[PDB]
């Protein structure tokens, strides 16, 4: 089997991407944030505290004839930005882009933190990291991909995120028309439960490529590109007037600037992020200071190849017995 679904930016800045997912019988379609950095499929629901729902579409398990409460199971997740959610667990039928999994754990939120409530465009998350990170207790549950894998034509999924445009998540096949050149594959460590890999270096604009190992994760659920302070300083030094702002929480730059590209290495291959992909717009409405899309990972404890990086590539998440990651230009 295979599946293919369009993923759409939630706003004009590509702050996140949503993909429609069918849950239950009859189907309830929710727009979920596919997140290769986490491993829970959780949704706003009829059980979510009413004051914490503000415009999201909810899953109502009592209206699904295939939903079954998973007895005694709860979940609770705390993301690296301080946001969180928790609740109970149903199993139900879940379909993405024509690919159907029966018995998928659907984590129904009883509580969500304020930043989820405040984003009416995201109805939940669909985790695509390794199932070792799933938070369901006392019996950990499998991700949608792990449940689908054996049925797929090939045990893979691909992320093709658009810049200011729709894109695609495919399951079970590689669309050879969706990229240019070749796909370069690179080793993955699953030791932290992530799609963790080592980039071979970077360049800023037309500058010389610096060969240096940068360990990080391929994370579709993180908006920005978080890299070591030395690398980020070298990038923003090429933008006149850019500065790290403690009050804002990162590098900012004059909105009138033209940003240089940023290149990262995948083996001997190179992925070029155009400068425009690094502009996240005014820091507050009407400001002429703009937020940068490349930020320091210092004190995160890991480097994160988030959407800013991934949307410059066609990305293969190869879930074979020994997982690997593939990157192609597009
Ligand atoms: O998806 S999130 O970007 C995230 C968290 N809270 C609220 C949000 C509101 C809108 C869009 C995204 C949000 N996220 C959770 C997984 C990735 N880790 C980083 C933080």
């Amino acid at each position: 089997s295979t599946g293919s679904a369009t993923t759409t930016p939630i706003d004009s800045l590509d702050d996140a991407y949503i993909t429609p997912v069918q849950i239950g019988t009859p189907a309830q379609t929710l727009n979920l944030d596919f997140d290769t950095g986490s491993s829970d499929l959780w949704v706003f629901s009829s059980e979510t505290t009413a004051s914490e729902v503000d415009g999201q579409t909810i899953y109502t398990p009592s209206k699904s004839t295939t939903a079954k409460l998973l007895s005694g199971a709860t979940w609770s997740i705390s993301y690296g930005d301080g946001s969180s959610s928790s609740g109970d667990v149903y199993t139900d039928t879940v379909s993405v882009g024509g690919l159907t999994v029966t018995g998928q754990a659907v984590e129904s939120a009883k509580k969500v933190s304020s930043s989820f409530t405040e984003d009416s465009t995201i109805d939940g998350l669909l985790g695509l990291a390794f199932s070792t990170l799933n938070t369901v207790s006392p019996t950990q549950q499998k991700t949608f991909f792990d449940n689908a894998k054996a049925s797929l034509d090939s045990p893979v999924f691909t992320a093709d995120l658009g810049y200011h445009a729709p894109g695609t998540y495919n399951f079970g096949f590689i669309d050879t028309t969706a990229y240019t050149g070749s796909i370069t594959y690179t080793a993955v460590s699953t030791k932290q439960g992530f799609w963790e890999w080592t980039s071979t270096g970077y360049a800023v604009g037309s500058g010389t490529f610096k060969s240096t190992s940068i360990d990080g994760i391929a994370d579709t659920g993180t908006t920005l590109l978080y890299l070591p302070a030395t690398v980020v300083s070298a990038y923003w030094a090429q933008v006149s007037g850019a500065k790290s702002s403690s009050s804002v929480g990162g590098y900012v730059f004059p909105c009138s600037a033209t940003l240089p590209s940023f290149t990262f290495g995948v083996g001997s291959a190179r992925i070029v992020i155009p400068g425009d992909y690094i502009d996240f717009g005014p820091i507050s409405t009407g400001s002429s200071s703009c937020f940068g899309g490349i930020q320091s990972s210092a004190g995160i404890g890991i480097n994160i190849f988030g959407d800013v990086a991934l949307k410059a590539a066609f990305v293969v998440f190869n879930g074979a017995t020994t997982p690997t990651l593939g990157f192609a230009s597009k």
